[PDB]
C-alpha cells in the first residue's frame, strides 16, 4: 500500500528513497506504483517541449514549462539545453573544435571531476563506422577522446547481465543476474523483466558502483530510469542534480537509452529504419554536452559512452525446435531464444534424465544450429557455470538462430528481425566504448577489451577502492591520462626445489619399460649442463611462473624444455619450451612407442606409474613436452620421462597429438617461433578456480594420479614477427586455450574425420585469456620481461577470438 496523498513539491527526483507508505518522488517511484499523486504534474512537465526558440529568450519564468529560457534559468540550473545557443549566441558543443583537456577545468567547489555513464542498449560496435554520418556528437566524443574499436560484452549477451557486469566488474555467474529470465531453486522464485519483483535485493550480488561510491563518501545519482520518463527529462534531471550545492551534489551519474535495441529487434541491426534511432541518440548526447557546456562542465566531467551488447539478424524462420529431437518434450522446461537452458518440468519426475536429453540433442541433424552442453563443459572463457540459477543443461545457439521447445511457442507468444544473447565472441554481439574527459587520453585508440574491466576504471575515475571483482586492475591503465593504478606483482608463495640425481633406476617399480639401454666425455659434459639449466634461457623466455599457493614442487631442466613438477599432483603444473621457425618435426621411433623412463631426480613415491594406466581401461597418457619436437634423437629420450607424462583419454589424445605434431610447428612457422607453456587444470567444481587436492573427483584407477578436467597452452611470440620469439625486443603476442579433457569427442560433430577437419575448430572454440589460466592454476606468468607491468596485465587479459574483421 502507498499513501499517494503526500506531495512531490520541491522533491522531484529526490536522491534518497523515503520510507513506505509515505509517497515517493524518486525515479523508481513509477516502477513501484508509489509516486505521489502530483508526480506527473510537478516532475514530468512537458509544456512547450525541450528547446528554446528565439521568442522565448528572456521570457518571464513560467513554472509549467518543461524547461526554461528565462534569464534566471542558469542559476536555477533548469534551462533547456540549447538555451545559450538560441538566446546567448553560443555554439553547440559539437561545432567546437576538439581541444585537448590536459587538466580538469571545473567550477569552484568541485572536489573531483564527475563521471557520467551514457549507456545505450543494443548499440553494435560497427554502428560507430556505419552510422558515423548521422551521429556527429558521438563521432566527436569518439575521435577526440579515447575509444576502442569494440568492447566485448559478457555471456549471455543480454541487457541485464551486461549492465550489471558494468556496475560490478563481476561475471554474471558471480553477480547472479545470469539471464533476463531466471529461476532460483533455493528461493523457489522466478526473475522477470516485468514489474517490481526483480527489485528484490536477493537477486543482486556483488557491490555495484553506486554502493561502492556511497560507502566511501562519494554521492551517486540514481542509475535506473523508469521506461516512461522521456530521454530529454533524464538529461534535464542529471543537469539539475549537477547544480546542487557541493554537499548535496552527486559525483557519479548514469543515463540509459533503450534504443537502438528496441528498433533493432523490430528491424534488424541494419534495417533502413535504424538511421532515425541513431540520429535520436546522437541528439540526446548533443543535449547533454550542450547542457554541460552551459554549466561550464564540458572540460570537467568524464563521459563514458558505452553499450551493453550488439544485435544480430534473427528471424522466426531460423528456429530449431526441441520437439524435433526429444520424444519427452513435455517433461522439460526450456528458457528459449538465443541460448537454451533446460531443466525438469517437475522435480517429482524421477524418470527425467539429463544424460538421455543431451544424447538426443547431440549431432542429430546435418546442419544443426545449436549444440548442447552440460554447463561445466561450456568453454571456460564464458565463465558461465558456477551459479545455481544456471541450469545444468545449456544450448549454445548459432548466431542468426533461435531455439524453442515447440513450433506453437513461436507463433502463439513474424514479428522480430533482430536479437542478441549469443556467445560473447560473436562479431555482431560486440558493443562500444568511448571515454572523453580530463582523466581519459586525448585522440587515443586502445585495443578491444572486456566490459568486466570497466568497474575498476570507473572506481579509479572516482578515487574509489573497488570491491573484489573479475577485472584485472591496471589492465586498462593505458586508457587514462592520470589516476592510473599501479599494482605490484603478486608474491610467490612456494619456492621450487631443484633436485639433482638422487635415485638409482632399480629403486623404481613403476611397471614402465623403455628400450633406452643404448650407450663419451665430449657429450657427457653436455647432458650434465642441460640437466643443470644450460638451455633454460631459450625455453623459459619470461621467467618461471610464480606458484601463488602453498605446495611442494620441483624445477626440472632438460635440453628442450623446463618444467615445474608437482610432488602433490604427480605431474607438471607447467612445462615451458620454445620452437623456432626452423624447428623440425620428427616421429616417435618404433622402438620407443611405449617407452616411459623413471626420472632419477624424483622419488618413486612422487612419480606416476605405468601399471595404473595399464589397469585403467578408460585412461591412457600423453606428454606435455611433445616427443615430435625433440631437438635430436638423444634429447628425445627426455620427452619420455615419467615426469613429463599426464593422464589422457584416448579420445583426447587425438586432439592433443594433432596439436603437438601439426599445430605447434604451424604456429612457429607463422609467428616466427613460439614459446609454449602447457599444463593440466583441475576444476571439478567448475568455479573457474584451481582445485585443492580434496576437490578431485577422478583418479587413474588404483592410483593417486589425479585426472585433469582441462589442458591449457599459452603460446607467446614477438608482436613484431620480424623478430624471432626467442630474440624479441618489444611487445609480445599471445594466444591461449583451455581444452576440455573429455572421454569422447561428442562436442565435435565431424570427429570421425581426420583431425585436420575438426581439431583446430575445437581449439578455437576453447580459446582463453592467460588470466583465465592463472585463475585455474594459481600460477602467475610473464614475471620477467622487459615490458611494463600494466602492459603485461593487458597482454594477460587478451583473448584471441578468431572472428574475421
Ligand atoms: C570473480 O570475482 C569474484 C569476487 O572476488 C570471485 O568470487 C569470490 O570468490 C570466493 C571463493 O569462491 C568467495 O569467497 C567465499 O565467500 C563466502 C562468504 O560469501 C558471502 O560474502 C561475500 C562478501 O560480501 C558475498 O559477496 C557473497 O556473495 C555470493 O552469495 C550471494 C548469496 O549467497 C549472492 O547474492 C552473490 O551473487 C554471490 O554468489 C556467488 O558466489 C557464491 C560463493 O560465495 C556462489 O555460491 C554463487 O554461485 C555465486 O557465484 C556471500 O554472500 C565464504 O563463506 C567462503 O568460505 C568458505 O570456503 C573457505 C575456503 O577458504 C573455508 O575456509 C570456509 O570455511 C568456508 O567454507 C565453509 O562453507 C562451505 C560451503 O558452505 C563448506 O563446504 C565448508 O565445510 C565450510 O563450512 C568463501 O571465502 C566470494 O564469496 C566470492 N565473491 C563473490 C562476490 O562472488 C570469483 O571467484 C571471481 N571469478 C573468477 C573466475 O576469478
Ligand atoms: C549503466 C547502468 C544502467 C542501469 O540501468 C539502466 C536502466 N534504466 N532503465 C532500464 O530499463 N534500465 C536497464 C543499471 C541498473 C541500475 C539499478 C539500480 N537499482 O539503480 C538496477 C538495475 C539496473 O540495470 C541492470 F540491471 F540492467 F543493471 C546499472 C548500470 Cl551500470
Ligand atoms: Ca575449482
Ligand atoms: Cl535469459
Ligand atoms: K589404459
Ligand atoms: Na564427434
Ligand atoms: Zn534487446
Amino acid at each position: 500500500w502507498t499513501a499517494t496523498s503526500g506531495s512531490c513539491k520541491g522533491r522531484c527526483f529526490e536522491l534518497q528513497e523515503v520510507g513506505p507508505p509515505d509517497c515517493r518522488c524518486d525515479n523508481l517511484c513509477k516502477s513501484y506504483s508509489s509516486c505521489c499523486h502530483d508526480f506527473d504534474e510537478l516532475c514530468l512537465k512537458t509544456a512547450r517541449g525541450w528547446e528554446c526558440t528565439k521568442d522565448r529568450c528572456g521570457e518571464v519564468r513560467n513554472e509549467e514549462n518543461a524547461c526554461h529560457c528565462s534569464e534566471d534559468c542558469l542559476s536555477r540550473g533548469d534551462c533547456c539545453t540549447n538555451y545559450q545557443v538560441v538566446c546567448k549566441g553560443e555554439s553547440h558543443w559539437v561545432d567546437d573544435d576538439c581541444e585537448e583537456i590536459k587538466v580538469p577545468e571545473c567550477p569552484a567547489g568541485f572536489v573531483r571531476p564527475p563521471l557520467i555513464i551514457f549507456s545505450v542498449d543494443g548499440f553494435r560496435a560497427s554502428y560507430m563506422k556505419k552510422g558515423s554520418k548521422v551521429m556527429p556528437n558521438i563521432e566527436k566524443l569518439r575521435s577526440c577522446g579515447t575509444h576502442a574499436p569494440y568492447m566485448r560484452p559478457v555471456y549471455p549477451t543480454k541487457t541485464f547481465p551486461n549492465l550489471y557486469t558494468l556496475a560490478t566488474g563481476l561475471y554474471p555467474e558471480s553477480h547472479g543476474i545470469v539471464g533476463n529470465s531466471m529461476y532460483d531453486p533455493v528461493f523457489d522464485a522466478s526473475f522477470h523483466l516485468r514489474g517490481r519483483e526483480k527489485f528484490n535485493h536477493r537477486w543482486w550480488g556483488g557491490q555495484p558502483l553506486w554502493i561502492t561510491a556511497t560507502k566511501q563518501g562519494v554521492r551517486a545519482g540514481t542509475f535506473f530510469w523508469s521506461v516512461s520518463i522521456p530521454h530529454e527529462r533524464r538529461i534535464l534531471t542529471i543537469l539539475q542534480w549537477l547544480s546542487l550545492p557541493d554537499n548535496e551534489r552527486p559525483s557519479v551519474y548514469a543515463f540509459y537509452s533503450e534504443q537502438p535495441d528496441f528498433s533493432g529487434h523490430k528491424y534488424g541491426p541494419f534495417g533502413p529504419e535504424m538511421t532515425n534511432p541513431l540520429r535520436e541518440i546522437d541528439k540526446t548526447v548533443g543535449q547533454l554536452m550542450d547542457g554541460l557546456k552551459q554549466l561550464r562542465l564540458h572540460r570537467c566531467v568524464n563521459v563514458i559512452f558505452v553499450g551493453d551488447h550488439g544485435m544480430e539478424d534473427v528471424t522466426c524462420d531460423r528456429t530449431e525446435f526441441l520437439s524435433n529431437y526429444l520424444t519427452n518434450v513435455d517433461d522439460i522446461t526450456l528458457v528459449p531464444g538465443t541460448l537454451g537452458r533446460i531443466r525438469a518440468k517437475s522435480i517429482n519426475n524421477s524418470k527425467y534424465d539429463p544424460k538421455t536429453i543431451i544424447a538426443a540433442l547431440t549431432c542429430k541433424k546435418p546442419d544443426q544450429h545449436f549444440k548442447p552442453y552440460m554447463k561445466q563443459h561450456l568453454p571456460k572463457r564464458l565463465h558461465y557455470a558456477n551459479n545455481r540459477r544456471i541450469e545444468d543443461i545449456h544450448l549454445l545457439v548459432d548466431r542468426r538462430w533461435h531455439v524453442a521447445r515447440k513450433p506453437l511457442d513461436v507463433y502463439k507468444k513474424c514479428f522480430f528481425q533482430g536479437d542478441h544473447g549469443f556467445d560473447n565472441k560473436v562479431n555482431s554481439m560486440q558493443t562500444v566504448f568511448v571515454g572523453y574527459g580530463p582523466t581519459f587520453k586525448y585522440r587515443t585508440k586502445v585495443p578491444p577489451f572486456e566490459n568486466i574491466e570497466l568497474y575498476n576504471v570507473m572506481c579509479d575515475l572516482l578515487g574509489l577502492k573497488p570491491a573484489p571483482n573479475n577485472g584485472t586492475h591496471g589492465s586498462l591503465n593505458h586508457l587514462l591520462r592520470t589516476n592510473t593504478f599501479r599494482p605490484t606483482m603478486p608474491d610467490e608463495v612456494s619456492r621450487p626445489n631443484y633436485p639433482g640425481i638422487m635415485y638409482l633406476q632399480s629403486e623404481f617399480d613403476l611397471g614402465c619399460t623403455c628400450d633406452d639401454k643404448v650407450e663419451n666425455k665430449l657429450e657427457e659434459l653436455n647432458k650434465r649442463l642441460h640437466t643443470k639449466g644450460s638451455t633454460k634461457e631459450r625455453h623459459l623466455l619470461y621467467g618461471r611462473p610464480a606458484v601463488l599457493y602453498r605446495t611442494s614442487y620441483d624445477i626440472l631442466y632438460h635440453t628442450d624444455f623446463e618444467s615445474g613438477y608437482s610432488e602433490i599432483f604427480l605431474m607438471p603444473l607447467w612445462t615451458s619450451y620454445t620452437i623456432s621457425k626452423q624447428a623440425e618435426v620428427s616421429s616417435i621411433p618404433e622402438h620407443l612407442t611405449n617407452c616411459v623412463r623413471p626420472d632419477v631426480r624424483v622419488s618413486p613415491g612422487f612419480s606416476q606409474n605405468c601399471l595404473a594406466y595399464k589397469n585403467d581401461k578408460q585412461m591412457s597418457y600423453g606428454f606435455l613436452f611433445p616427443p615430435y619436437l625433440s631437438s635430436s634423437p638423444e634429447a628425445k629420450y627426455d620427452a619420455f620421462l615419467v615426469t613429463n607424462m599426464v593422464p589422457m583419454y584416448p579420445a583426447f589424445k587425438r586432439v592433443w597429438a594433432y596439436f603437438q605434431r601439426v599445430l605447434v610447428k604451424k604456429y612457429a612457422s607463422e609467428r616466427n617461433g613460439v614459446n609454449v607453456i602447457s599444463g593440466p587444470i583441475f576444476d571439478y567444481n567448475y568455479d573457474g578456480l584451481r582445485d585443492t587436492e580434496d576437490e578431485i573427483k577422478q583418479y587413474v584407477e588404483g592410483s593417486s594420479i589425479p585426472v585433469p578436467t582441462h589442458y591449457y597452452s599459452i603460446i607467446t611470440s614477438c608482436l613484431d614477427f620480424t623478430q624471432p620469439a626467442d630474440k624479441c625486443d618489444g611487445p609480445l603476442s599471445v594466444s591461449s586455450f583451455i581444452l576440455p579433457h573429455r572421454p569422447d569427442n561428442d562436442e565435435s560433430c565431424n570427429s570421425s574425420e581426420d583431425e585436420s577437419k575438426w581439431v583446430e575448430e575445437l581449439m578455437k572454440m576453447h580459446t582463453a585469456r592467460v588470466r583465465d589460466i592463472e585463475h585455474l592454476t594459481g600460477l602467475d606468468f610473464y614475471r620477467k620481461t622487459s615490458r611494463s607491468y600494466s602492459e603485461i596485465l593487458t597482454l594477460k587479459t587478451y583473448l584471441h577470438t578468431y572472428e574475421s574483421e
